[PDB]
């Protein structure tokens, strides 16, 4: 199965793109680099980048990179094959784009691009992973955080997901607004959300994407920088009843949410996992506006 959520990249118009540096670099405190091109590597470990952001003519998602390993690569595209999307192998300028060994691409049905992965080394980086919870930690893999997706089709996503991707239910939170189905693939409690459209969101949007401080001060510290730099929260400091995080929420520039929070529940053993199942997505908190 997929190993971890290794990378993103976006593509953002000129001015969305220089607003979202702020965002990872002056609030979230990630390391922003910038390359001849003018595009902005957020790296939040050793890895030449987490999420990558590129110009473009529209803001967009551009694309998803799951992390596997060497022995399960072909498999799984294979297995993706099966379920009918074509994966076309990657040239050489490409997988080095990607800072990856190789790399397979396929599109999905609900506009998203995926690009099933190799991992190429890159050094420790001591002092930015003790900031984050990204990659290979102490107590497991993790990937990069989260992503929660809004799709047409919840059940066939989650079926992809699930018998292709090899991903597995981690719960089920609703309430009257909403239906949102959790789904993990490493420690991480999930790393990916599904959702049907809602009051806002239509298929192929991105709901949020989130990232995961290794302190509660730096979550508090963030919070006040959004605050402090006269930005609006989305969503005020709060604890989520499934993954326990405690987080906030802001709205991006490049138009989805961007969540950061601390101590996320660990999947311990995944062959033992249950799913569970909560009527209400927050114990504390999280007050919208
Ligand atoms: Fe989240």
């Amino acid at each position: 199965s997929v190993k971890q959520l290794g990378y993103l990249i976006f593509e953002c118009r000129a001015d969305v793109l220089e607003q979202m540096v702020v965002v990872y670099q002056d609030i979230i405190g990630a390391v922003v680099e910038r390359d001849e091109g003018g595009r902005a590597l957020v790296r939040l470990d050793g890895r030449p980048f987490r999420i990558r952001l590129d110009p473009g003519p529209a803001n967009r998602l551009a694309a998803i990179g799951w992390n596997v390993d060497p022995s399960d690569l072909a498999a799984i595209a294979e297995q993706v094959e099966k379920a009918c999307y074509s994966v076309v192998t990657a040239d050489a300028e490409l997988a080095a784009d990607r800072a990856a060994a190789q790399v397979r691409q396929f599109a999905d049905n609900d506009g998203f691009t995926h690009e099933l992965y190799v991992e190429s080394s890159f050094p420790t980086d001591p002092v930015l992973e003790s900031l984050f919870v990204c990659g290979e930690e102490a107590n497991g893999i993790f990937g990069l955080g989260h992503l929660v997706v809004i799709v047409a089709d919840r059940a066939k996503t989650q079926s992809f997901f699930t018998d292709v991707l090899g991903f597995g239910l981690s719960d089920r939170v609703t309430w009257p607004e909403a239906d949102i189905f959790f789904l993990h693939c490493n420690q991480r409690h999930h790393t990916v959300a599904l959702s049907a459209p809602a009051l806002g969101l239509k298929p192929g949007m991105v709901h949020h994407l989130m990232l995961e401080a290794k302190s509660k001060e730096q979550v508090d510290r963030a919070f006040a920088a959004v605050k402090r730099l006269g930005y609006d929260v989305l969503m005020t400091i709060g604890q989520h009843s499934n993954d326990k995080v405690y987080s906030f929420y802001m709205m991006a520039p490049a138009g989805f949410a961007v969540e950061l929070g601390f101590g996320g529940q660990v999947i311990g053993d995944l062959e033992s996992w249950h799913v569970g199942f909560y009527d209400a997505p927050s114990i504390w908190g999280h007050e919208l506006q």
